[PDB]
DNA sequence: GGCGACCCGGCGCCCGCTACGGAGTCAACTACGGGTAGGGGGTATCGGGCAACGCGGCACTGAACACCGTTGTCATGTGCCTTG
């Protein structure tokens, strides 16, 4: 996980933590689990590295209803949409050219120069209903 | 043949401190052979110089709620006037 800044142990540690975690997480709870591992990193520094990862683009970023920004990394480079369960957090990556063509067609119809789509589908889990 | 002088060796010492001069010297040679040590040449290893980047207080982000404060508001109750 290369970063724009000079490599060191702490960015490697947070990158490895993101690698192990395959769920949507917030910065504060990410720091909580990171401290639980025992690295004892700083809050604001963790912010810098996660922000850098979001800027780099190798980690997707989502915004919750509460307004918190949450992050998680994706195995595949190409763009995709993550279906996520609020209770579980199971993020599954899917993509469809139909929505892309729809966006381009709308942009052309309205004479828009450039666009950027943000589509996230929320829903109820299959196993959450079961008990 | 122990005494005896005597003889000889052999040794022992020979007041105190400061303060006060220098001086320094006569008779082989070569060949080899190694080994250490020096020199430079090149090389792995340690040490010195810079911005992010760890942190933390608080600060802003006010956003999003909460805490009283307020004049919105309502359907529903007294007091006077008209008619039983
Ligand atoms: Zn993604
Ligand atoms: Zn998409
Ligand atoms: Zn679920």
């Amino acid at each position: 996980p290369p970063v724009k800044g000079r490599a060191t142990r702490q960015r490697a540690a947070v990158s490895a933590a993101l690698q192990e975690v395959e769920e949507f997480r917030s910065a504060q709870e990410l720091h909580d689990m990171l401290k639980h591992k025992g690295d004892a990193v700083g809050l604001t520094t963790v912010y810098r590295t996660l922000q850098s990862l979001a800027d780099a683009g190798e980690v997707d970023v989502l915004r919750t209803a509460e307004g918190e920004s949450v992050y998680r990394r994706c195995s595949t480079g190409d763009h995709h949409h993550h279906l996520v369960c609020r209770a579980c957090g199971k993020a599954v990556e899917v993509e469809g050219p139909a929505v892309e063509k729809w966006a381009e067609a709308i942009a052309a119809e309205h004479g828009y120069v450039n666009v950027a789509h943000t589509v996230e589908i929320f829903g109820t889990c299959a196993d959450c209903a079961g008990a």
